[PDB]
């Protein structure tokens, strides 16, 4: 019966693979998109639009969540994940002081280089070496000078990667919304919408800006079932039932 | 006569099939466009006079209310709505400890099978059993830990879905507003704009976001009528009859 | 100068046909928009253009004015206004209450049909009444239930009637508004832009939501005049008259 | 060492047919960009890039000023600006009172047809008396009425057409920006960015309705230069130097 | 293990012809998105079969910068630096003698110093005035209403020029951002991104408005790597270990 | 007629869903305020005015008792209240609640009382009541414990015009004791 | 010369709907608060210049009177009073079937009663006004007066305020007869002719 | 029902401490509202639900080290360097009016902090600290009374 | 409270009086973020963590208020006295030379306040009346030194 | 009037010795920025 809703649903996926579940965390935005194409009949005496036909609907799908990880960052890209990989990543070394003796000490375990920069902003390049000490140049510093360092370190973690060909599989999207009551406000019901037979679609855009979080959004596209002839079915419940 | 107006406009849809004239609603916002094309015959030293020709001229309508309503899906989805079904959805329980001999219940009655997440994260499978409790291995988690179960259960509700057919029937819609006076301001004249023949077309945007409502956009498509031929009718009257 | 502008543009209507100058309003907002396109001619060796070019030119007006006007609505097309005749419009009654005997009684003009909408959203239709007391199945509603009712009613008044067919005649659009010194704070100048033989086009679209007024707007196409061959003037006068 | 701007830049204009170097003015802002082109090759089972002929490196201007002046349009159009020409405009009179002979005397110097206006409205269309009193219809209005007076007289000012054709005239943009040091607080370097060969294309687009943000737009195109083949060119200049 | 990020990465950078390591600096902006595009509707009683095609994948990065850099441009559109070049640039002057002796002695420099102005609408030019140290310009009288001037100065510096030179650097990208566990407030893991095998684009698009900052902005494209078939890689690790 | 009149106040609560008359007592203070809006349409030549367009007509209600009672915490949000409740306080057993993140899902009714004189002869002169339409809840309660020194609750509300009569307020003086 | 005032202002109210100048003020206080509203345009290069623009005045006024009645809330909203009306009451006591009335069941709980410390109507009738959200403004006009005295009277000060526009703040606190001091709310425009809203005017009492 | 206070709130801190007395105690809640706007005016209210803030006042009889330090010569070992707000605990209340308990699930020790040096007066004006809602039973605010 | 005041670019030691009322106020410029479910709260952040002094004394001083103002004092200086001429000690306002260091310390009883690297603030205030009762304030603003990254630091003897 | 004023001014307060030399204090152009309030009272002195 008449109500509305100002809530945004919760979702869940399960991958039609196997027999897979996925992404059963809280979500911030939701969204979805049913649009059909266009075009018109003519004909008669005067070019009288004697008719209308459209036909091809197509429907798109939009999530959007407040927090960020990989396990669902490979949803657009349907993979296994490896873990406990070695990697190599770099580092950044600051407050490097050069003794009287125009030799700097090294903080660290550099893999492949190691690079100096003066205060002013030269840079100089240096063969790696094992223990540590490093004789700058006069030129470029004297004794008694700030530098800093820059040298690729080993990790071990959990890697991901991103393959030339595409690979994608079809899931199962849920939703779950509760509605209020016109005029006491109770929850009369809760709605729930199902996209059987669908895939996701690849156009993932993070964008690393300060201040606030990126809000990772991932985008689904939508896909006719073969079995019933139905792609988007719409459940509403009832809270005394 | 010269005046100005703000409000919104109740608006009626009768199908022409039966005589179903309800959804005599309160929308929030509603429009409509009109736009003309131009198939003129232009050229180089010959052709030059083009001899004024008119053709391709379209009413577009569109409705925005501020409520949701179900019988509005099934507007522009032309389908019977069945009432009084079985469907199966999902539904996450939360909030699950774990007993010493590590067998744990479920409140709610699951019908597939029994998924638990852990504060680490990881997924398993098992049946259902009549007895009402579940077991859970040591390596998944330990004792008098914090559990979240995934299951689906059968709730009864009504059902819509969406297939591939297109729309039916066309449909009598009109617009209602008021006008005020500019210098003794008060209600003039109502403003009844007609539309001898209009269809459904299928263009849906709900962002079913927190703290707003979805505000469901519907937009129509109109035609000539055969006998009288015409696009719209405006229609406005004083109160001193 | 360097001159700044800080009102609003004057506009004047005036159509070839006749004498007539409707339309002297203030407005609200004026504005136009001009575009350039071109075709060249390829040739040999690295597909360079043989610079032998093909160009055109377009100028798009737009305006918006606070007020509403049923003349002003006319203008876009090519067909007069009717006087008073009678129309068929849709009304609505709510607040009724069923006596014991399941009958109500209307304060209306029925002149199709009445039907009855109960809390629950059950329909019921039945004809006009002569006494206008209508019957009631016990089964819609009890004694003492509140109803609510929807039928039409006849109404006399102008009528504007939309045609897709008839357009013809050509109008020429004045512009007007007053140019700022930025140093003596006065008004040094005023500039008038003038489109003469200017198309109308119908692209027409206006909003009635809640609050705010409607502005509406119209579209117009300017064609280079036949004898002077140029579409617009832009002319600088100065308070030394 | 490095730096951070927030002014503008100094825009100049320089014609290259003769040598008119002009427009000292001072903008609100200015832009320019730099795109390519890609066409590709398509090459077989999926890995479709083989090889590019990537040619076309165009690049777009960008100007605004925050103030309004005839003389900066021309570049837009080719053309000149006749002065001191004779002009018919349009012009409005409010408060005109009606005697009790039914007659109206007027001020101004019309060179045409007069139009008079009643309280709610009519068109009273008559030809130009010398004596300057015109009679009034009684249908028109009664004695002791206020009526307003609309006509054309003539004016004389700075004139300007526009036509298509005549787009050969040729520019050089120079900009001029001042750097500033990160950290000691003064000036560092002046940025001065030029575009020889720039051809002025046509978007111009202007809304007057307030003093909120005129910024008259003028968009320029950059074509290659003859001798050099350099489409745009920064320079770096220290305040040591 | 679920985190939350809601700062930036900070931007490496690496050659693969020679071993610099160029820009170990921060931004304010860091994104990368992926392309992808096809899919047919291949319909039939409006039916929807696999709708792929299942190729392109292409991926683009963007990074901006909160400080300017001239190797930042001249690294997008590698060229070489021209330090210590002469050039020429435009200058002015406001005030330097009183205009009652139609006398002016500029002074800075003597080097094409023409086109003076008028002070109100008119431009007071001199045409050719180059001459040594010269006080005796008589044009027209123009007393006592402001002076001007405008110059033209020669100065050196750095020079960067813009052509189609056919850039074909490949480069190495790596990123580096901290995670933040959603239940103990501490960073979690140190998330990589790796962009191998990654050429520059030809898009530089930026602005000078009246208050900002610079924020320079240029484009990157990643190819897939010649032996693995990579190009993009996430890595992330926490500092347990 | 002509007279000051300014107290405290006893002000009850009907609730819609079933027959509730909770708080027949009185008030430390009771006391509410009334502000419309502005609106102004502006145009035409410079920035001059064209309408007014007048706009909504807003009601805040203030109440404050003397003391703290549970079921004031218990209407702010209408959680369900229940008794004989094993609870970790060492464990204790009796009168249980708890604010949720959705709760306060019901309507009021809001009445004032008024027993006033005439401000010369200082009779009882008449009794005017305020009635008011479904109001709904606003919950912002402020409270300071120390030592000893007050508890004053207080609660907002919101309110509206009624369905069919459409009446945002009631006023009446009636009730002449003579 | 010199002159202080320590008295309440008098004021009175004229409707320029129909000419009833109404309320002989006997007041204890006024108000006078006002405010100025101005915009300015930002200039360009480096040090941003000034350019100036449109700046406009508020004036805001607030009465209180000794006595409180009817008309002090009517005015604000124009709207007839609904003398000899039928109301609708219910009040305790520590007219049974047209109250509705409730029963105490003592405790916290209770149940109702069937229509045929409980809650009983009174039928007084008498004046009745009810509040509707539709109305605008009523054209009115405030000229002050208050009397300086010579620290030595001195003069006699009196504070115009033509083309007064109703604006409507109220609150209220209405149970017994202690202390209430209704308040209004009262904004202002320029005239139309001589475009002036407020004027201070001195005089004499020799003459 | 009737109830008064002659006694002074205690407050009890269990990190995942503080058996001790206390002299202020106090808190607020505010959520934030918007207006919808419906058809003719504004009929359909609607009053819609945004954030439930909660906010913390507390002050002992006395300041000492680790009071203070909660917010973030050798002698005593304490400084301020950056962010060391975090540190997970437990808030209850003890006030006998039946006795009026008070706790915060989940909370998340934060702080805006003022502090005066003067000629006398006091010390240790009050602690500023956040809670937010759990996960499990997404509480962030329970009253218990016996 | 006693403080005292030492400057890093030249030796001086200046300010040593007793105080009336200090305070160094701090600011950490929170922002709530979202979690959205019924739109719930989750991880405030905070950004800045700047530390604003105020310090107070009953008594004038030619060098007192000469810190928040970049000007030195001038002294035998001929100047205009409208009632003649009147030789002696000045001091002007300007808006400029904003690059001088202090040492910050409070003599507390033994608690004693090591503020490095504190940067002056030209934000001062007065209340006064014809006749004296000047009592200026003065306000300070304390950076990190950079060297150990030390902005506040609590001491006790 | 509305505004309608550019008229500059000039201020001059002085205070005396509470450190033989008061502290006279001139003042540059002074402009007004047009905030004048003058409350009645019911018993209170009148200051502008």
């Amino acid at each position: 019966m008449k109500t509305v809703i100002q809530d945004t649903a919760d979702v869940y996926f399960k991958r039609k693979s196997d027999g897979k579940l996925v992404f059963t965390a809280e979500a911030q935005t939701a969204s979805f998109s049913q649009a059909i194409s266009e075009e018109k009949l003519r004909g008669g005496i005067g070019n009288k639009p004697l008719y209308i036909l459209k036909s091809e609907k197509e429907i798109n799908l939009t999530v959007k969540n407040a927090f960020f990880d990989l396990e669902w960052l490979a949803m657009t890209q349907g993979e296994t994940i490896q873990e406990e990989t070695k990697v190599k990543v770099f580092d950044r070394e600051h407050g490097l002081i050069v003794d009287d003796t125009n030799k700097v000490t090294l903080k660290g375990k550099p893999v492949s280089d190691v690079t100096f920069y003066n205060k002013k902003g030269l840079t100089y390049k240096i063969a790696v070496s094992t223990d540590g000490t490093y004789t700058i140049p006069t030129a470029f510093a004297a004794a008694k000078d700030k530098l800093t360092a820059v040298y690729q370190i080993e990790k071990v973690g959990r890697r991901l990667a991103i393959k030339a060909s595409k690979f994608s599989e079809r899931y199962e999207v849920e939703y779950r919304t509760i509605a209020y009551n016109p005029d006491t406000e109770e929850v009369y019901s809760d709605i729930y919408i199902q996209f059987p037979n669908v895939s996701p679609s690849g156009e993932f855009e993070m964008s690393l800006e300060n201040g606030n979080a990126l809000a990772p959004e991932i985008k689904f596209e939508a896909l006719a079932d073969t079995d019933t002839d139905e792609m988007a079915v719409v459940i509403e419940a009832s809270r005394d039932e």
